[PDB]
């Protein structure tokens, strides 16, 4: 099986994964070039999910030139019917690598959490608060994280689409019932605190609901265990303050001991 891409021929080696309407597949162009193709059934696409995907590879075309952080495009073609995005090959996402993972190399967790930090400033320079982040939502390409979506299109899984998960959720979201880009900075916080202790702060929480409650209550302590690197210490509870005013934010971790001094 194969495709065409605004003239240009690429050979399907297999679906990387899918979501709603859409498949992402590895393929190879004519001179053996490894891309990413997404593809995009518009069908039985209503007006808010034309503009949901119109929305995200605008976004996407603009902030290629503002950061290497960002999944490069390289080329699209849209029609009535469909939607082909031809994008660089990642190894890996972050969720499925830290799946893999016994434990993590301080120095390739340091050099991860400063690239999620340039790529989530990026998107907030462009007035873009992501509000959904978790590790799916970053790729592994060549010893560098970078951002594939932008919270504003449907989500892909790697290939149950009922899956979703609350535990990278500000409070505020939930009180809110505020968002800014402060929540965005607590859902990094959640993934660098996973990446430390090996778990998200509320994990241990089986009922949802209750997951909930203990995101957004006061008296509801997180738990900081003692560990060699003071600074990321520092950074995890400077980024996990439950009031988005008192919360830390990215042009401050950006200028923080841990992202600045090795
Ligand atoms: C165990 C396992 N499960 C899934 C994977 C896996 C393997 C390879 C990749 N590589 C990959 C995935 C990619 C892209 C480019 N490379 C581009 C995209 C993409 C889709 N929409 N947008 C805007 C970008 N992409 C993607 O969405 O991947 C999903 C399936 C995680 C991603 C995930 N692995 C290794």
């Amino acid at each position: 099986q194969s495709m065409s891409v605004k003239g240009r021929i690429y050979s399907i080696l297999k679906q990387i994964g899918s979501g709603g309407s859409s498949k992402v597949f590895q393929v190879l162009n004519e001179k053996k070039q490894i891309y990413a193709i997404k593809y995009v059934n518009l069908e039985e696409a209503d007006n808010q999910t034309l503009d949901s995907y119109r929305n995200e590879i605008a976004y996407l075309n603009k902030l290629q030139q503002h950061s290497d952080k960002i999944i490069r495009l390289y080329d699209y073609e849209i029609t009535d019917q469909y939607i082909y995005m031809v994008m660089e090959w990642g190894n890996i996402d972050l969720n499925s690598w830290l799946k893999k993972k016994k434990s993590i190399d301080p120095w390739e967790r340091k050099s991860y959490w400063k690239n999620m930090l340039e790529a989530v400033h990026t998107i907030h320079q462009h007035g873009i608060v992501h509000s959904d982040l978790k590790p799916a939502n970053f790729l592994i390409v060549d010893g560098m994280l970078k951002l594939i979506d932008f919270g504003i299109a449907n989500q892909m899984q790697p290939d149950d689409s009922q899956v979703g998960t609350v535990n990278y959720m500000p409070p505020e979201a939930i009180k809110d019932m505020k968002i800014s880009p402060k929540s965005d900075v607590w859902s990094l916080g959640c993934i660098l605190y996973y990446m430390t202790y090996g778990k998200t702060p509320f994990q241990q929480i089986i009922n949802q609901i209750s997951k909930l409650h203990a995101i957004i209550d006061p008296n509801h302590e997180i738990e900081f265990p003692d560990i060699p690197e003071k600074d990321l210490q520092d950074v995890l509870k400077c980024c996990l303050k439950r009031d988005p005013k008192q919360r830390i934010s990215i042009p401050e971790l950006l200028a923080h001991p841990y992202v600045q001094i090795q």
